[PDB]
């Protein structure tokens, strides 16, 4: 249970390892050590002898005595079990060719090291192919079945095992170090050099192509290990023959998974993107999909047909070894809105893939949210591809895989990273259809995606470029980035602006304290009638005080100024770059936005002198409020409209709002769970803990000399639980749903990391609130020493979200010095920016490390210092943050020294893979309080006589459940796993990935919002509609359907929400009479 590895009590610094060695043999057993204040063992038999002397305490060294510890990590990971240490043992790859019993071997390896390690799941094979140690990790969890195989006759039936993966196992390398190796404080087995992650070593490509690992155990009398250990291991044995794998074998390091090119004119967007993605989701072979019969089968028919069967075979769980006979089966016995709908609802069939560290994961035509490139380009939306880098199980890579990073000298790109590079440049080779990088998000930056572009005949991918308006004279890899990201980012179209019709005004300055600073950096303004024009352009019945455009090249957001004429009024300080699309792209704009704690704003607060003890309080209030709404009505309008993001337009809110109790309807009362679930989840893991009073704001100012240094207006459309109880002392009357906060004001941008961005603002009341109408927005001051945007982190006015809270609860006694927060040196190149450019830097990105785990570090890092945040590790973390914040704007990557990184997590955090210590010193209360809360019927008649008494008797409800109720069904069983029959980007049980949870489950909910769409299209085309005949007929019926016969094999209790709206709207009318 210890891997022969106990750690060392106090000891003095002049320790000797070798002497320690010499004095261990007069302790125990002749070199019975392993290595060597930590000293491992050779077998954990004498492990028992060295724990019981150690309490006999008869070792000693310079009158100091030395104790065993509680067990630690293992220097080096070698498995207890001397049998599970397997040498000198045979490894083969491949697949199991349509026949369970002909395993293909890629490529055989003799001599591999096999290490079962069994307390740490992973199971480790040493290749020494070449001169290279290329070590093979398979980890239990990618071990979707291990077998017992008889690869000789059926004499020693259990002479071989085969292991079934499916993420694909991480490869790395052995380097020489060429430095000392005792350093005082020490192996015995030269077990020198690093692992860095590598690609592939094989020559033939064997193990991306590979799905399986068959091991030549030389001995049958392994039972002992191989066992429950190794999940999913069946009794069954079975015979297996080896055959050759040499016609799979491919030289090409972009997607090694592919098949060969032996296709005459077979269509790619219905074979090859659908064979190639059943291959890599394993639900046929290689073999089986490359094998004539079969191509010339799916051939033979159409394309629709042949998408149908192939998405069929996709549902299926096990591997169909067989597809040919599955086709004959769908074939023979078949018993048998648009494409281009990006322009009508916005939705793309991307092709996406998961590039992962060797191998490629294409995961098929799946719904997601369009974007404008594609939005244009709707013609050719087959050619688009989604290309995310991954990590062999489709996690966020690791800068470890890219880089080496921490004594390494001088960062040394790993071989990764050299593959990314390539594959970037070269292109996956997806048949015909050769996909070239054309640009990304910032988002897609962070999602280590990349957009990749065929070159079709119409229109070739380097076109695309031309068309998007970058690289053609960026002069900085920074603006080239903005420029091909800024139209992927989720925006609506407004109106068009005329060319003359914005007016620019010079840019407000102030340039003091030696580094300059600008107070507007992107604040302009609007005129009340085109500020009108754009509140109908996108949507708003009123009109917002401010908006974040990206109208031309220029980002940033502009609010409505009343006094002024200007169409537009764009401002020079918002210098992006240069475009002539002179077309209002509106992101976001002011709302109300309810307030809430993250973790980084709580240990700030903590830092600056505010009561641990004190935030308790609003947890309470928060846990109170969550904990009864699943037995009280409070939560109609305080959980689900407040804490979640959703609005007034869901459907539990009219269901709530004049429905029933929250334990009334089973569907009503499974989604509120699944709501209460979600939130619990969320407050345990960010803390989102809510302040009543104060609101996320969009920074924003008046250009009227009015506001001085260390006063802020503010003015937030009171809440219906602040309007119930109004006039305080923070609040004054303005008007009847609005007031002006006039008490002190706590200002923070949404990082919040170092200690002295928390600036307490005075706010104040200004006369001119009639001329300017600033509401739901905080406006800056325009003088003063320094822009208080900027004392928020290096947070400026281009739409950025700015909290703030009334609250004299959590309001800092005293501020800290801000930091300089120095400007980005654009360093415009003569050498200007080409393709190869923009691949570095994507390429550094992955490199440099992410804010999460910097954001990590600053918290426990805060938890045990006597300064909460002023800690100086928290300083250099803080400072490193600001980098990586910046290196959108500079190339430089942020690579965390090894001195910060967190040896040991709180129990907030549940990093369960590392060393955890209670952490009672700082808010850490709130998780523990969070878990003591976690850890404390026929309705047909009401649904359809209380809305719909009239005797419908339709009955289409059933033959809509063998159709609609088994999409949902087909649905669920694509991605999802549990019972959640209405997932409405529910967050499912299983966690495949995790670490990509808002991309994992758009796919669950654009699929769940379009066949609830397709339901109600469904619905639609049945209504015959005065739509009492057919809407509320279908209404009825569905009731019938889903209550009434529940006990029927439907099990959907969701097919009436889909229209649940008529079924409600029709139960408020009918109230009355009942
Ligand atoms: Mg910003």
């Amino acid at each position: 249970t210890n891997r022969s590895t106990v750690k060392i009590s106090n000891v003095p610094q002049t320790i000797v390892a070798d002497e320690l060695l010499r004095f261990l043999e007069l302790h125990l057993g002749e070199d019975t050590v392993f290595a060597l204040a930590r000293v491992q063992f050779t077998t954990l038999e004498v492990k028992s002898r060295a724990q019981l002397l150690s309490s006999q305490s008869k070792l000693l060294f310079k009158t100091h005595n030395l104790r065993l510890s509680e067990a630690y990590d293992d220097i080096i990971p070698r498995p207890v079990d001397p049998r599970k240490r397997l040498d000198d043992i045979v490894l083969t790859v491949g697949f199991p060719e349509s026949d369970e019993k002909r395993f293909c071997a890629l490529e055989k390896w003799d001599g591999v090291r096999c290490w079962i390690l069994t307390e740490k799941r992973r199971v480790e094979f040493w290749v020494w192919e070449s001169g290279d140690c290329y070590k093979i990790e398979v980890r239990f969890e990618d071990i979707i079945e291990t077998l017992s195989c008889c690869v000789n006759g059926d004499a020693s039936e259990i002479d071989a095992f085969l292991l079934k993966l499916k993420y694909g196992p991480k490869v790395f390398k052995r380097v020489t170090v060429h430095i000392a190796t005792k350093f005082k404080s020490f192996c015995k087995e030269d077990f020198d050099f690093m692992w860095i992650r590598t690609t592939d070593f094989s020559g033939s490509k064997s193990i991306g192509t590979s799905t399986c690992f068959c091991l030549e155990v030389h001995n049958g009398s392994t039972m002992l290990d191989i066992f429950s250990g190794l999940p999913y291991y069946r009794e069954d044995t079975l015979s297996l023959t080896y055959v050759d794998g040499k016609t799979f074998a491919s030289a090409a390091q972009i997607v090694p998974l592919l098949n060969a090119a032996i296709l005459g004119l077979e269509f790619p967007y219905e074979i090859l993107f659908q064979l190639n993605a059943l291959v890599h989701a394993q639900k046929i072979s290689l073999f089986a999909a490359s094998d004539m019969e079969l191509i010339k089968i799916l051939r033979g028919m159409s394309l629709e047909t042949a998408l149908v069967i192939l998405k069929k075979l996709h549902q299926q769980s096990s591997i169909c070894y067989d597809p040919v006979f599955f086709v004959k089966t769908q074939m023979q016995s078949v018993v048998k809105s648009a494409y281009k709908r990006l322009t009508e609802q916005n939705i793309m069939s991307c092709q996406r893939a998961y590039v992962t560290p060797s191998k490629i994961y294409l995961l098929g035509p799946e719904l997601e949210t369009a974007n404008y490139v594609v939005k244009n380009f709707a013609e050719h939306v087959s050619d688009f591809m989604r290309v995310t880098f991954v990590e062999e199980d489709w996690s966020k890579l690791p800068a470890n895989a890219l880089s080496v990073n921490s004594g390494f000298v001088k960062p040394s790109r790993t071989n990764i990273y050299n593959r990314v590079l390539s594959i970037l440049g070269e292109g996956i080779t997806v048949g015909p259809k050769r996909f070239e990088f054309l640009a990304f998000s910032a988002s897609q930056l962070r999602g280590n995606s990349v957009w990749m572009f065929a070159s079709n005949e119409k229109v070739k991918a380097e076109d695309i470029r031309e068309w998007m308006g970058c690289f053609r004279k960026i002069r900085s890899i920074s603006k080239c980035a903005a420029r091909m990201g800024q139209l992927f980012s989720a925006s609506r179209q407004t109106l068009i602006v005329r060319a003359q019709d914005v007016e620019q005004i010079p840019d407000i300055e102030v340039t003091t304290d030696g580094a300059d600073y600008c107070f507007s950096d992107g604040i302009g303004k609007i005129s009340l009638a085109f500020a009108k024009q754009v509140a109908q352009k996108c949507g708003l019945s009123h009109v917002p005080s401010a908006f974040q455009i990206r109208y031309g090249g220029y980002k940033g957001v502009i609010a409505v100024d009343r006094s002024s004429f200007r169409k537009l009024s764009l401002r020079d300080s918002m210098l992006k770059f240069d475009s002539n699309n002179r077309m209002l792209n509106v992101t976001r704009w002011t709302e109300s936005m309810p307030c809430f704690l993250n973790r980084e704003i709580i240990c700030l607060l903590s830092t600056l002198g505010i009561e641990d003890a004190m935030f308790e309080a609003m947890q309470a209030v928060h846990l109170s409020m969550l904990g009864n709404m699943l037995e009280d009505r409070d939560a109609a309008l305080n959980v689900l409209q407040k804490l979640s993001g959703e609005n007034s337009k869901n459907l539990l809110v009219k269901m709530l709002l004049q429905g029933y109790a929250p334990s009334s309807e089973p569907y009503l009362s499974m989604m509120l769970r699944v709501h209460h679930e979600s939130q619990l989840s969320e407050l345990k893991s960010r803390c989102r803990i809510l302040v009543p009073k104060g609101r996320i704001l969009i920074g924003c100012m008046d250009e009227m000399g009015i506001l001085e240094y260390g006063q802020v207006y503010v003015r937030v459309t009171l809440t219906k639980a602040e309007l119930k109880s109004r006039d305080q002392s923070y609040f004054r009357k303005i008007d009847e749903e609005t007031s002006v906060v006039i008490g002190k004001v706590v200002v923070t941008k949404n990082p919040c990391l170092h200690p002295g961005d928390i600036r307490v603002l005075d706010a104040i009341y200004e006369v001119h609130f009639e001329e300017k109408g600033y509401l739901d927005c905080i406006i800056f001051p325009q003088k003063g020493e320094r822009p208080h945007p900027n004392e928020c982190s290096g947070g400026d006015l281009d739409g950025d979200q700015f909290f703030v809270s009334w609250d004299e609860k959590i309001i800092p006694s005293e501020m800290d010095p801000p930091m300089d927060y120095a400007g980005s040196r654009p360093r415009l190149m003569d050498h200007d920016v080409t393709l190869e450019e923009i691949h570095k830097f994507f390429v550094d990105y992955m490199i440099s490390d992410t804010l999460g785990v910097i954001s990590t570090a600053h918290l426990v890092h805060a938890d045990r210092d006597p300064e909460k945040a002023r800690s100086q590790k928290c300083l250099e973390l803080a400072n490193l943050h600001s980098r990586a914040v910046d290196f959108a704007k500079t190339g430089a990557p942020a690579e965390m020294p090894y001195a910060l990184k967190p040896r040991e997590f709180p129990d907030f955090l549940e990093r369960f893979e590392k060393p955890t210590y209670i952490s009672e010193s700082v808010f850490g209360k709130l998780y523990r309080a969070v878990k003591s809360s976690l850890a404390q019927d026929t309705v047909a008649y009401d649904v359809t006589l209380e809305e719909a008494g009239f005797e419908s008797f339709i009955e289409t409800a059933k033959a809509h459940r063998d159709m609609y109720g088994e999409k949902l069904t087909s649905l669920m069983i694509y991605y999802g796993a549990a019972n959640e029959e209405e997932i409405l980007t529910g967050i499912l049980k299983t966690k495949e990935m995790y670490l990509n949870r808002r991309y994992g489950d758009m796919k669950d909910r654009i699929t769940l919002s379009v066949k609830d769409l397709h339901k109600e299209a469904m619905g639609w085309f049945e209504k015959s509609c005065e739509q009492q005949k057919k809407k509320l007929a279908s209404a009825w019926y569905y009731v019938t359907y889903n209550p009434n016969h529940r006990d029927e094999k439907l099990t959907f209790l969701s097919f009436p929400w889909i229209v649940g709206d008529v079924l409600l709207d029709i139960k408020a009318e009918n109230a009355q009479r009942q």
